[PDB]
């Protein structure tokens, strides 16, 4: 019942956690996970009356009404202290999004042990905000679904201090330099090359960003 992407994700949730899922996506996730004896219990938190019916429907349709509660609240107000949440996954929304659920129930994250994120994009601003608020990266993945790339972060409490190149690449990705990741961004690389040939040809603090970018691509992938 899911995907590649939220299977790669799964993969993180600890054995016998409890899940919060963040705008789970039909509880999919959840219900897969109880469901194989990986994790004990969920929330799944929805913000919109949609996801919230079809996440509660499946649910029911699964029998696990004992075991995955459905709430309508948005981001992090979808537990409290009381619920013994260990695991947090928050996927499939653009990366300063997750930062802003992650900053507004900022004071309910102390006691959760795992974060598990996937944002869709500005991987690199989630990166500062999560080391800005005394998180720590401890793994990394990168996969290819139909064509587009997505990136995982796990995120535990801690202190972590990231080059300029370990925030725009990831501190794990940009060591292990897997297939996808130079797929990701030796096309990444192309379309800079094509948006700074056309922009021409005074401007230099202009195409200066641009040529920054490129080689920093260059280096990582080197």
């Amino acid at each position: 019942m899911i995907s590649k992407r939220l299977e790669l994700v799964a993969s993180f949730v600890s054995q016998g956690a409890i899940l919060l899922d963040v705008g789970s996506d039909h509880a999919y996730l959840p219900i897969e996970l109880v469901e194989r004896g990986q994790i004990k219990s969920a929330i799944a938190g929805e913000v919109v009356e949609g996801p919230y019916q079809s996440a509660v429907k499946n649910v029911e349709a699964h029998g696990l009404k004992e075991k995955i509660q459905v709430r309508l609240a948005n981001g992090l107000a979808a537990f409290e202290e009381t619920d013994q949440v260990s695991v947090i996954t928050i996927a499939g929304m653009g990366g300063r999004l997750i930062a802003r659920i992650l900053e507004e129930g900022l004071g309910k994250l102390a006691n959760v042990e795992r974060l598990i994120l996937q944002p869709n994009n500005r991987e690199d601003d989630l990166r500062i905000w999560l080391q800005d608020h005394g998180f720590q990266i401890v793994a990394e993945s990168i996969l290819e679904e139909a064509g587009k790339f997505y990136e995982i972060l796990v995120v535990e409490a801690g202190q972590m201090k990231l080059s300029a190149s370990d925030v725009r690449f990831g501190p794990f990705l940009s060591k292990e330099v897997s297939p996808v990741f130079v797929q990701k961004w030796q096309k990444e690389a192309e379309k800079l090359e094509f948006a700074l040939g056309q922009i021409p040809e005074k401007n230099l603090e202009e195409r200066q960003v641009l040529v920054d970018k490129i080689q920093a691509i260059k280096e990582v992938l080197h």
